[PDB]
């Protein structure tokens, strides 16, 4: 009844191409006359903490990159490195280029991922940027260069390009300027992310979504202080709630009729006692990948 | 890393339009020179208690249906009824019509929904045809005509068109021939879905997925016949397992080394004793197919 939804992916699907350098093939994003892809496509198996990407790329030519848009092949007439991305300039300008921008999303925010393989889209799902700057996504081999995005109006805000899977199985990538999210580097060495936490602002948004959907069982008559709640949050590996967070939830406090500090009391009770086998909005776990904005849209 | 994934929606977005008739607008599906939409578009709020569609349809002309594909308007050149669907022959053939079929989805199978409002795609989600022929979808006021679909290769198998919410909160609709899923009718009436049952095939697939992910407390060394398993399942309102279901679980069984009937013996104990968490939750997921699982 209330479920994760992904943006319609059509404006992105039209931008997906396949980029091959040597014996390596991944996905790239074709916008106007530029193709973006992860730079480790030049990289053989010297990915193993060896890569000097400046050295590997100086030895390449436009000729060494093969880019296919569906059936058609596009001629690479230029190339450059932007952080951990390749910028391939091509002769044809994507007729399907949408209105778009590049944005760097902040932890806790959500976006849709179009999981791609050899340049053909295969799946779409919603997810979130974790506090430790990883995403708990679904990426197989060949998904590299898949992009994450939000759509507002006719405009596509790209926020993520996929680069690698970490040992723990979470995923790491960059924005569309090629700067990584988090402490990661694009080399096949072992890398740990920071210890993750739970997105408090999103759980509270979700609890509001349950109230707005006719699920009030977890509420109570109590209340707590911002700091008094925050003390419970730390004991449970939850992100401290900022005063601004409260201000973000204002509109939802209104429609629900529950004061933000009251919902914290409810949440504090849920964390301490558990859920006793009941469910909220259909889930038996405190759900932290809907934003206030997401809940408003449904 | 197990998430519900929807198919890419773009091959379907290219086909969504806006049908208006009177003061009622909903969504329509535009393939070639025909536009498909729910026939209840021609009803008034009054004529919703016991409508005679053939009557209401005879009392309408081409010029009675407004079909808008974005800013452009399409001209209705013809119109007929196909069961619970209106077929509007249109001015133009859709330049963006993909390779497609009309398939009839079986209970337990899944599909992607493109939730549209005013012909404008809003969002994509995945869901399953429940055994009681409803779906637990996400459809607000204005979603009728939104379409459900699967993609295999470059081809869109259309399988659902949305028509109604039932008082349960769940949703009912037709295939793209206009034949409803279930016993439901496009009249405001006292219809309601039957008792739902759990899709046992998908729960068994979920258990294989959890085993693959390192969760395996629920296994046991007991065994069960198909027949003794099916008898227990039905007492708990789980679908009985068919011969074909057992085969569809073949790949997952071998990948795990857990024989199908051994996983059934584990599910049997969970049904009779309860749970403890599986893949993070205490309720068994039943909308993840065996196919969803093998993809990872
Ligand atoms: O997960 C991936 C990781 C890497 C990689 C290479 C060097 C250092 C770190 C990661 O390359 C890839 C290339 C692909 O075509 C693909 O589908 C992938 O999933 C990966």
């Amino acid at each position: 009844g209330f479920r994760k939804m992904a943006f319609p992916s059509g404006k992105v699907e039209g931008c997906m191409v396949q980029v091959t350098c040597g014996t390596t093939t991944l996905n790239g994003l074709w916008l106007d006359d530029t193709v973006y892809c992860p730079r480790h496509v030049i990289c053989t198996a010297e990915d193993m903490l060896n890569p000097n990407y400046e050295d590997l790329l100086i030895r390449k030519s436009n000729h060494s990159f093969l880019v296919q848009a569906g059936n058609v092949q596009l001629r690479v007439i230029g190339h450059s490195m932007q952080n951990c991305l390749l910028r391939l300039k091509v002769d044809t300008s994507n007729p399907k280029t949408p209105k778009y921008k590049f944005v760097r999303i902040q932890p806790g925010q959500t976006f849709s991922v179009l999981a791609c393989y050899n340049g053909s889209p295969s799946g779409v799902y919603q997810c979130a940027m974790r506090p430790n700057h990883t995403i708990k996504g679904s990426f197989l081999n060949g998904s590299c260069g898949s992009v994450g995005f939000n759509i507002d109006y006719d405009c596509v805000s790209f926020c993520y390009m996929h680069h690698m899977e970490l040992p723990t199985g979470v995923h790491a990538g960059t924005d569309l300027e090629g700067k990584f999210y988090g402490p990661f580097v694009d080399r096949q060495t072992a890398q740990a992310a920071g210890t993750d936490t739970t997105i408090t602002l999103n759980v509270l948004a979700w609890l509001y979504a349950a109230v707005i959907n006719g699920d009030r069982w977890f509420l109570n008559r109590f209340t707590t202080t911002l700091n008094d709640f925050n003390l419970v949050a730390m004991k449970y590996n939850y992100e401290p709630l900022t005063q601004d967070h409260v201000d973000i939830l204002g509109p939802l406090s209104a429609q629900t009729g529950i004061a933000v500090l009251d919902m914290c009391a409810a949440l504090k009770e849920l964390l301490q006692n558990g859920m006793n086998g009941r469910t909220i909005l259909g889930s038996t776990i405190l759900e932290d990948e809907f934003t206030p904005f997401d809940v408003v849209r449904q």
